[PDB]
């Protein structure tokens, strides 16, 4: 299974993986000073990261199917897609791109939310032509998609 990792950049089973190069996630990065939930109306900004912003602390954006986005996240997380979760599928019609993620495979994805409530990612390098919707959470624990 792909590993979780705490708020101190730990893992909590399994081994490490460093984040591709090109993600929008740029560790090592503090975050969990509180669980901030955020509708997709109030998807936090870059220059929130030092202030916060009217909602409360942010260290970037999170997401996990539902869809539920956050601005800050306390507990586990998944530093990288667990794409043994995910489902090949046709692109769907996006509603908003939201990062650039690492896959479970290393390689760099584009994050979108499609219509339908779905999180959808399209290889953005090479294998590109590659699309798959987070269809499982077995662990019920976010992606950080992006750091602040
Ligand atoms: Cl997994």
């Amino acid at each position: 299974m792909e590993p979780l990792y705490d708020k101190n950049g730990a893992v909590l089973f399994g081994e490490p993986s460093d984040t591709h190069p090109q993600s929008t996630l740029k560790l090592p990065h503090p975050r969990g000073e509180k669980e901030v939930i955020v509708g997709i109306r109030d998807l936090p900004r870059k220059g929130d990261c030092r202030t916060g912003n009217r909602l409360g602390p942010v260290s970037g954006l999170f997401v996990k199917p539902g869809p539920v986005f956050y601005q800050d996240y306390s507990g586990p997380v998944y530093h990288r897609a667990p794409l043994e979760q995910f489902k090949q599928a046709p692109m769907c019609e996006v509603t908003k791109r939201i990062g650039r993620v690492t896959g479970s495979d290393g390689n760099l994805y584009h994050m979108y939310v499609c219509t339908d409530g779905c999180i959808l990612v399209k290889t953005a390098k090479h294998h590109h032509h590659h699309v798959l919707k987070w269809v499982y959470n077995v662990l019920d624990s976010p992606i950080w998609v992006t750091s602040c």
